[PDB]
């Protein structure tokens, strides 16, 4: 069971929104490493890390970050993974700077970018099952499972207290 | 038989999705290049988004301008991995197109890419990049792109 | 007493916002419906429930969702009868994606969108009533109460303590 | 005699306006199309509002730009549903039009539609919406509209 | 000692801002009224005081609103006199849409704008106060003193703990 | 000899605030218009401002772009009334103009009017109602003013 | 020990951002002077302060201020030391107008601005540390020790609880 | 030899940092003015800061549109000053080249300058001002500059 999804991030404070990506692979089975690997702070291990991540078996990289948020774009330079990234809400300007710092990519290197903060880390862990589940039939049957059961759980009215 | 369904919402949507469709050809990539409006037509949007697995497609580029609506609700009748493109807006250049599309409550996620015509570009690259998983020859032929795309690069501004 | 005005939202956080809609419509005695239809969870529920809103009644939909907010444009997309739109407030960007997501519909399919936040739910139901009161007399009279009462409670200076 | 009033700021206002206008006539609305300033004619705008139900009017649509005041003082004056369409500024392209017209405080309701063209042309569409609530024929010509404008969408691109 | 500058503000909630203007005209002994005026909800009690505030002895009118904020633009349609406005803060817009209605008034009737919350309107007392000193020598004496007494506040060093 | 000065901080920003020079002409308001920089001449202006009130001026009607300092700067030292023009910006089209010179801290005062020509114009309106509350002529001629303004506007648009 | 770095700032309330950058500087052994210099309040003192740094000895000036935040730029407007602005985070707009009023500068005259709030605060100080470290081999190897063990901080992974 | 170095993510960006280039030249300070891209070159972008130093160059300054994330990568790297200029987008305007420069997280700075020429013009000033610190007759250069461009201010508009 080694990896397949890569969730990286630059600081121990975005893994309070990056958690919500580790949790959800870890209920669909899908095996993955969660790791600090700042651009700013350690480009040399960022570096590394996207360079090899192919030949490793990763097949996704999930990167998070905030501010001036460089580390999902750096790390689609390095590699020819998909990179899916997620802004990290930041404190004064809501993560509308992480926003446009990932997602407004130059053409020629992507980077799949989700909603900031939370919803948006859930979201890349979905992203990364849907791409997987394009190869892995008991894992495409999982997330229509995953599916299915969030649809049925909608209720047809609100609750009034 | 296609592996991709580029889709958008309108013909002037092509100025900006054509960039996704002549990518994903120079790649040699088979997809289908369509126009579905999702607030024009509805059923057709759900009906393409509901058969788009079992049709054989992996990966599905939307591209839509304004209240953006396209991708996510395509995302919302398929399993596959749907890319979202937000086209320039007239009055606020895309800024309404961007945030309509990746501000995706989670369940149901949508990949976005930058505004306009480099959108277009990365979301065929990102669909290349996820079928390269699969596929050796074109794993090689993206490999090829990036290293071009790298060595082309000037050393100095004319 | 069979429902005029249906109010939809997408989730049960929603109703914190919508609950303001719903309370006004009963106050001007206006027979309504109140339901949870999610545009990204439950779409096809939304699909049936927008294109036989007509045939069932309804004269105005409501309809509140927050982030990318697609219950209203989509709901629109189904239906000839007057939609309205309120967005609701987000977490990181305080409802400017909702605002954004419902307002800027394209032209060919319209939603009449109304204030971020509690202010257009109550909004939405007074405009649902301003459009019903053109065929009901009745209404058109509680309604003109409503908004003489309203004026008439403006206090000409402020307290100061 | 018209059943709905288009109204708005100033001359440069009706290259927007013009576009509700034109969708009433191919509906067939009886409307009136005028020219009302909240800021430069504040007593055309009472007089106006003030008696816009009594002279049978049903509907007001209201368009201006800038700090946008027109929809929301003639909802003050009307019991009328009134709608709102921000119109493009030079400097900030509608975003100040925009949000001074669509956050008016609870009591006081302007249905607001898009910036621009798109948001004149929606207006008129809500205004039919209403109207054949009670007006049967008018509401086959309004499916008649939304099937046409649905089934007239390409497949795809040229 | 009638009232030579009019405070005018759109609800009770306004004042917890606009009382900065009140207290402020106070202290450099400025004869003012203090009123709420809803533009939306009092628009004829709105008209009514325009129209007659030169003829009151009025010089300056200082009005207050937040969201959709109507009340200083329509306040200055009807009135040749100065009319300053103080943009009040928001819930989700946190003010950027009261600053935009207010501010952006289109050429021939101006609001003279301060900034969002209650700087804008302590500013807003200053400046009517700067425009009524131009007339009255004893008041540009005050103006001049708060003015100095401000300068000769300022440490030149902060505080550390 | 002027009682209202008219600076801005180059050339180019004279686009713009020609129209309140323009207006002050038309209700024949003796003013001077000049070009002071608060960056590239900050003593000109502190000179500028320090003399305004021994000179007679009455009001300053400052205008400037980007990291728009020169209302505020000139308004820390004099105690007349300052109004400011945010010039529009090439890149953010003037919203970094107006935030730098709307949001001043609580002390020290600019009464700042709208992005752009339509904020020159009504702050030499402004101006001269400041003004006219001294000089009954003035009150007058800002009276037809605004008469004509709102007597001026079509009812219908052509 | 005469400073060779001048931080100022418009207020104390300024000082809970502009501390940062303070210790800073001190942490790395750099001689400098902390300040408050209004520009709206004090402009004479500012003026001077800025017209004479140069040759007090003084080789960078780090300006913090908020809101129309005008203190860094008035501050390079007369001198050519280097200057740098942070902006400082205001209450409505979340220092959105305190960044756009510094780094906006016109051509002719800069001003380097850094992120909003406390971390501007201290990359203000890391910039000023690394121009003077062009001229100073000792700073020049305490700020590579800062570096150094700035990266060797980074974690593998994150911390699960 | 370079004392600085201009580098830039493209050929386009040289619109832009053209400026700085010039300004450099006119105070004869020795420089480079090269491509580098931060996401199409990522590994010259590490060689290039990674040897800044021990080249001999003492400030970077580093331009770029959209992500921008050439300055903050090329801090990363370096001990050296990095000025980061943001090149304009098309769609937004140079606003997501602003905050995804300006915005780094403490521990590795940029000093960032206006959007566009200026900004370009403004990060070769600043680089001169922080290298007459240590030369004085860049700093004499310099001081001219500032000289000549304050006492060329016209006093009134044309
Ligand atoms: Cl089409
Ligand atoms: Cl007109
Ligand atoms: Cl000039
Ligand atoms: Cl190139």
């Amino acid at each position: 069971s080694a990896p397949v999804v890569g969730i990286i991030m630059g600081s121990q404070s975005d893994f309070e929104t990056m958690r919500h990506a580790d949790a959800l692979l870890t209920e669909l089975e899908i095996p993955h490493e969660t790791l600090i690997v700042s651009a700013h702070r350690t480009p040399d291990r960022l570096a590394d890390y996207a360079r090899t991540a192919a030949e490793r078996g990763l097949n996704v990289i999930i990167a998070g970050a905030g501010g001036a948020a460089h580390l999902p774009g750096m790390c689609a330079a390095w590699t020819r993974l998909p990179v899916l990234g997620v802004p990290v809400e930041s404190r004064a300007l809501k993560g509308m700077d992480s926003l446009l710092s990932i997602v407004q990519m130059p053409g020629g290197v992507p980077v799949g970018t989700l909603a900031i903060g939370a919803s948006g880390a859930k979201n890349a862990a979905l992203l990364a099952a849907s791409i997987l589940a394009l190869y892995n039939p008991a894992l495409a049957a999982r997330l229509e499972t995953f599916r299915a059961l969030q649809t049925a759980s909608v209720p047809n009215s609100p609750i009034t207290e």
